[PDB]
């Protein structure tokens, strides 16, 4: 689905045709006045004067603010109440194409005794930014590829496991940016969730015996909306 601001925010606004005398609580200005916001979005949009009601919370606001509000954010495809902070709609992100491939091997991570081991294998070529990357039009690297990591074959990390398949088809595992350990811009880089790409050691932080690894990552997925 569109991520632009009006498409998004009209998905989960419902008209209002008798707003309340009371305020829109992103602009502060009453919701039977015109919105408060007055930036280039206003020009030729939303009617500042239309109100709708947010998704299932239902509470209200100038059309014009919330798309103004969400212009302001990342613009992820989610849409978070101010009110009451429930969120509506899809993170994803922008990965670019690649694959993604997994399977067992007999061998047992540190920590994880008598067990086999899932080993996840991505694999991104190197191509052309598009529009919803930082520099649309410039080549983008992509460094250390095919890229392998680990994680126990037990119920937990199967859980793991079937949560890292919806947040790769959600393009939320790689972005293009700025490496960390390299300061190379314009590259594929990890986004905001940790994988262990150590098998045997943790010599690099990366690895393993780490008996939080799996209740962190499931956190660090639920934060980018990937949860069961
Ligand atoms: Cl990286
Ligand atoms: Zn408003
Ligand atoms: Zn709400």
């Amino acid at each position: 689905k569109s991520k632009n601001p009006e498409d998004v925010v009209r998905r989960y606004m419902q008209k209002v045709k008798n707003p309340p005398d009371e305020d829109c609580t992103i602009c502060m200005e009453r919701l039977v006045t015109a919105s408060g916001y007055e930036g280039v979005l206003r020009h030729k949009g939303v009617r500042p004067e239309l109100v709708g009601r947010l998704g299932r919370c239902g509470h209200m606001y100038h059309l014009l603010c919330l798309v103004a509000m969400y212009s302001n954010g990342n613009k992820d495809g989610s849409l978070q109440c101010p009110t009451c902070k429930a969120i509506y709609g899809e993170k994803t992100g922008t990965q670019p194409p690649g694959k993604m491939e997994f399977h067992l091997i007999p061998h047992s991570l540190p920590g994880f005794p008598d067990t086999q081991t899932i080993r996840i294998v991505y694999d991104i070529p190197t191509g052309i930014q598009g529009p919803e990357h930082p520099n649309p039009g410039k080549k983008f690297t992509a460094r250390g590829f095919p890229r392998h990591c680990y994680l126990p074959n037990n119920e937990k990390g199967r859980k793991v496991l079937r949560l890292l398949i919806t947040a790769w088809e959600r393009r939320l595992i790689f972005t293009i940016g700025t490496s960390n350990t390299t300061g190379e811009s314009d590259t594929v880089v990890w986004n905001e969730i940790h994988h262990k790409t150590e098998f045997g050691s943790n010599l690099t932080g990366h690895g393993y015996p780490d008996a939080s690894y799996l209740d962190n990552v499931l956190a660090e997925l639920t934060a980018q909306g990937v949860s069961e």
